[PDB]
Order: structure tokens, then sequence, then C-alpha cells
């Protein structure tokens, strides 16, 4: 077994995961969010205690007000970033596909239910009904629905945006976790993995893109347990090596860019048994690949 196989089984058996979880808390950076924190930008914020740090915010282009609740996750010795936002809000929806455009995205991953606990987790920010485009009036953009390909836990939609003011057009694909719950894991590693690779071989994860966003309610906690893994999985897969993988070293150096990254001891838990699981396809045994498709059900 892999090193972070013994210690995933050393951990369990001595019962020591909110331990460890705790830990990552502790030690997690601690950077300002003045801008998060202005009054005007009081109802663009989801949730009071999460906020993005000043410095690796990303900044609309804007002249009125350039803020928005997401972050840049860059991982330097994995050369992949990533846009971590919240939610969008019924007034920040033109805001987050105005992030889109300018960071020039191709690629959204939504890992959460619109409503989750009878509560609006998400506002309905992308169309339902090929028929039905939408249009964000203070940004000036045009959003249809192309297609969308339904499976039993996700969808995948393939989105057109359009900048109204150069009629350029783009292809954006939407990758919407359904079976996801808040402050929960998903149901297995195989579906996990099995969606997860949906996205790697999209290409919206190309370098010659912008990041892939990625979004729960709060943009943290199923948030960081995606890029935890994804992030663990490549750097497995750039150096054909498990053992030089330290995934609590990844979320720390994560939590640099966005706090809170990892909501649960579990979802930590999760993320092991992702990355343990996924070494199987990084290191030569592509059949499992379809073993998880098989296990997740989809059809
Ligand atoms: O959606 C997620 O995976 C996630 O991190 N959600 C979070 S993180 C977080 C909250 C929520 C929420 O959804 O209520 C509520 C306030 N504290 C922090
Ligand atoms: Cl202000
Ligand atoms: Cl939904
Ligand atoms: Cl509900
Ligand atoms: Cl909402
Ligand atoms: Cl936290």
């Amino acid at each position: 077994s892999m090193e972070m196989e013994k210690e995933f089984e050393q951990i369990d058996k001595s019962g020591s995961w909110a331990a460890i979880y705790q830990d990552i808390r502790h030690e997690a950076s601690d950077f300002p969010c003045r801008v998060a924190k202005l009054p005007k930008n009081k109802n663009r914020n989801r949730y009071r205690d999460v906020s993005p740090f000043d410095h690796s915010r990303i900044k609309l282009h804007q002249e009125d007000n350039d803020y928005i609740n997401a972050s840049l996750i860059k991982m330097e010795e994995a050369q992949r970033s990533y846009i971590l936002t919240q939610g969008p809000l019924p007034n920040t929806c033109g805001h987050f596909w105005e992030m889109v455009w300018e960071q020039k995205s191709r690629g959204v991953v939504m890992l959460n239910r619109v409503m989750e606990k009878g509560s609006l987790k998400c506002a309905q920010y992308w169309p339902q009904k090929e028929e039905k485009e939408m249009i964000f009036e203070d940004t000036n953009l045009k959003l249809t629905l192309i297609s969308e390909d339904i499976k039993s836990y996700y969808t995948v939609r393939q989105l057109e945006l359009e900048n109204l003011t150069t009629q350029e057009t783009r292809e954006i694909l939407h990758f919407h976790y359904t079976t996801w719950p808040d402050f929960g894991v998903p149901e297995s590693p195989a579906s996990f993995l099995n969606f997860l690779f949906k996205v790697r071989e999209s290409g919206s994860a190309s370098p010659e893109h912008g990041p892939v966003v990625v979004h729960c309610s709060a943009g943290i906690g199923r948030s960081g347990t995606f890029c935890l893994a994804d992030t663990c999985l490549l750097l497995m897969d750039k150096r054909k090596d498990p053992s030089s993988v330290d995934i609590k070293k990844v979320l720390l150096e994560m939590r640099k860019f966005r706090m809170g990254l990892i909501q649960t001891a579990d979802q930590l838990r999760f993320s092991y048994l992702a990355v343990i699981e996924g070494a199987k396809f990084i290191m030569g045994d592509s059949s499992v690949q379809d073993q998880w498709k098989e296990l997740s059900h989809e059809d």
C-alpha cells in the first residue's frame, strides 16, 4: 500500500480525523479580507464568515465595484489554477458570468443544488430551457442552454455565453454534481472520481483556457474537497509517484488562497479515499475508470 494509505489506516484505527482536521484549521493561513468586509459589498456575500482574501480575490473588470466573492487558487507546483466562488446570489449572477468571461474560463463545476435542506444555497444562474435564455443586464452578457446530458447523479450542460458588447460567443461546460449533500460527502469514491474524470476529460482544465470555476454554496466545503483531490491526483500524475503527495500539506497550500477549504473532518477523510482510489488509474490501471462508471450507476 501507499504512504497515504498507511496514514489513513493509522488515523482510522486511532479515531483522530477530528483531531487531524482541527490541526489543519489551526495551522491554516489567515489573511485580510478588507474589500469583502466593506459596507458596500455586504449584499455580495452569501455568508458573513466566508470571504475571499484580498491578496487572491478575483477582481471584476468593472470601474464601479470590482468585488466578487471569489478566489484564485494558484497551485504553483501542480501548475494548475482554480477559481473558487460562492454560489451566485440573485444580484451577483451577472457578476459571476462577468468573471467567467473576463477570466476566460471554459468550465464551471457546481457541486451543490439550488435548494438544500429547505434553503436556497445558490441562485438559478443558468437557463434551464433552450428557449428561455438569460440576459444579464448589468454586465451585458447573454447565456443560452444549448444541450444537457443528464445522468443519475450529475448533469453536464453545454452553455453558450455571449458578450453582447462585442458579440463574441464562447461555449461553457457546466458540470453539475447533483447528489452531494451540503456538509456531507459523495456517496462513494467511485461516483466522485467518475464525475471528476468527466471534468478532467472535457478539456475545461486545459491551460489554453482560463481557470475552471468551482463552486458549491459557499465555495469552500465541497469545492475544497473536489479541488484537493484533483490537485493531489494531478501532482501524483506529474510525478508518477503517489508517495510524494502530502495531502494535508496540499490542503494547507490551498488555504493560503481561500479560507475554510474542506469544512468537515469527514470531507477530509473522503479526500484521502478519493485520492487513494484515483491513484490506481494514475499508476496505469485504466480499467478502474470503467469500474467507477459501473459502480456509480449513472444510467
Ligand atoms: O456548500 C458547501 O460545500 C459549503 O462549504 N457550504 C458552507 S460553508 C459555510 C456555510 C455553508 C452552507 O452551505 O451553509 C455556512 C456558514 N459557515 C461556513
Ligand atoms: Cl463601502
Ligand atoms: Cl439544482
Ligand atoms: Cl430541501
Ligand atoms: Cl440565492
Ligand atoms: Cl475551516
